[PDB]
């Protein structure tokens, strides 16, 4: 299709390479650049360990609100709104909401402590039909996005089956879900990537993420006003290890797929 045609010649001016995954929820069509190849997840992986925490307060009503005491031993490469909290305490649903709006490490690192390990949010995948998703790794190691290496990856597919079910499915309950979409609505992050593609007009919940060999990711629930939602993943990396983001590419993306919606 002509969709696919504009990717790839993206793609290829880009010098990496690209995966996208479009789902519309109006038909359930799907538009698919590289859809089953792995890519590093990076911090999109916050996503599942923020959701999985909310699946465990379906049972534990009150687990939202439990404090988790953040130590200077607790801080890794990335910390802001973890910083503001050393030696003191954030709840779980404050630390859900700095992993994902702020793409805090710290915190991230705490939900998946409370998950029992990596092993905790990879059951989750598991348990929503998502048999791709793999999470090995904490923070900030997840980030080493080595070529090949299949630890810490998805492909973009199964990311976005799995961001639907999520936020716009039954994967979750409905006050669990209406508080991820309000998490992922309020991201602070993803201003110059798959948003800024967008009409200025569409709402936006995201979850960027980013690592070494230049890898430049986003994934987005999408709601065009008066119109069916998009799920759309546009996940990006480089032959370089030290090559820079490429936030475009993932904004040109979207550009590309808004064409013909």
């Amino acid at each position: 299709s002509a969709v696919q045609q504009k990717l790839a010649a993206l793609e290829k001016s880009s010098g990496g390479r690209l995966g996208v995954a479009l789902i519309d929820t109006a038909d359930n069509t799907q538009v698919l650049y590289r859809g089953d190849e792995r890519f590093p997840m990076c911090s999109t992986s916050k996503v599942m360990a923020a959701a999985a925490v909310l699946k465990q307060s379906e049972t534990q009503k009150q687990l939202l609100n439990q404090p988790v005491e953040i130590k200077p031993a607790d801080l890794v490469n990335y910390n802001p709104i973890a910083e503001k909290h050393v030696n003191g305490t954030m709840t779980l649903a404050e630390l859900s909401a700095a992993a994902l709006q702020y793409s805090d490490n710290t915190a991230m690192n705490k939900l998946i402590a409370q998950l029992g390990g990596p092993g905790g949010v990879t059951a989750f995948a598991r348990a929503i039909g998502d048999e791709t998703f793999r999470l090995d790794r904490t923070e900030p190691t997840l980030n080493t996005a080595i070529p090949g290496d299949p630890r810490d990856t998805t492909t973009p597919r199964a990311m976005a089956q799995t961001l639907r079910q999520l936020t716009l499915g039954h994967a979750l309950g409905e006050t669990q879900r209406a508080q991820l979409v309000t998490w992922l609505k309020g991201n602070t992050t993803g201003a110059a990537s798959i948003r800024a593609g967008l009409p200025t007009s569409w709402t936006v919940g995201d979850k960027t993420g980013s690592g070494d060999y230049g890898t430049t990711n986003d994934i987005a629930v999408i709601w065009p006003q008066g119109r069916a939602p998009l799920v759309l993943v546009t996940y990006f990396t480089q032959p370089q290890q030290n090559a820079e983001s490429r936030r475009d590419v993932l904004a040109s993306a979207a550009r590309i797929i808004a064409e013909g919606l």
